[PDB]
């Protein structure tokens, strides 16, 4: 149910970690920069993420946490159906590292105004779901209050 | 405009101080654990949010927030009309009274399955905006701001 689907995705910069989750219909992400991507970070920013938006269905970002028990545990409580991340259709890819790319460009944009890193991530966080296109968030919430409806 | 209107509110238990996020009209929230209400805590949370919800318009949960400079630059950066909390009308304070409690409630019927607090707060976020009470806090957030958008 594509309302409900959502990607991990793990990318680097300043020799830190920056963990998104992308709503695959929308475009629509949340992200946060942690020391490392370890099975309990990962199902921490899961068990956060499922609480804020209803999350149905991860595709994670690698065979470590989809093995991880911690991730595991995190997705069995908060109902999340826990899948590979696969690019069975190949263009998938090409999408989140272009993602990637924007993300890292409107963080050096901001770098500036930011003394810390995972205060410019949320400032690019913000101009992402805001940039109009409508917005990835306008998109996420007109598909979820449409599946609401049925 | 009801659809962006968010309440700070800080409470706190086992010596930390919990930050807590209520959208006004549907009863939504977003919570995060702290070691204190800083400014510049305090304007990182304000941050998170606006990048994940439409924030127009907050109302601080103390003068000293209020007051921040910090406060004050992330409510500009990110484009949030910044009021003061007091409840003018004083149903407004029990209601946020009472929330405290049950979020303190849900973190103590989950507490032992937590090792961390923070776990133990983002369940009962979870659990606070997944309740039926018939649609839920999330449910109606996402219903007020689709509604808005058209
Ligand atoms: O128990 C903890 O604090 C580890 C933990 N971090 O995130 C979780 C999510 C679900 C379940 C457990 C966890
Ligand atoms: O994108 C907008 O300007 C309005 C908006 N509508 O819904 C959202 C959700 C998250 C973030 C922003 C929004
Ligand atoms: O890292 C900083 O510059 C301090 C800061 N922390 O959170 C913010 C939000 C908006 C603007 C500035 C900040
Ligand atoms: O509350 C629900 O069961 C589904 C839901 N619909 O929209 C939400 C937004 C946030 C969290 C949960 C949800």
């Amino acid at each position: 149910s594509s309302p409900g689907i959502w990607q991990l995705d793990c990318t680097h910069l300043e020799g830190k970690v920056i963990l998104v989750a992308v709503h695959v219909a929308s475009g629509y992400i949340e992200a946060e920069v942690i020391p490392a991507e370890t099975g309990q970070e990962t199902a921490y920013f899961l068990l956060k993420l499922a609480g804020r938006w209803p999350v149905k269905t991860v595709h994670t970002d690698n065979g470590s946490n989809f093995t991880s028990t911690t991730v595991k545990a995190a997705c069995w409580w908060a109902g999340i159906k826990q899948e590979d991340g696969i690019p069975y259709n190949p263009q998938s890819q090409g999408v989140i590292e272009s993602m990637n790319k924007e993300l890292k460009k409107i963080i050096g944009q901001v770098r500036d105004q930011a003394e810390h890193l995972k205060t410019a991530v949320q400032m690019a966080v913000f101009i992402h779901n805001h940039k109009r296109k409508y917005s990835a968030g306008e998109r996420i919430v007109d598909i979820i209050a449409t599946d609401i409806q049925t």
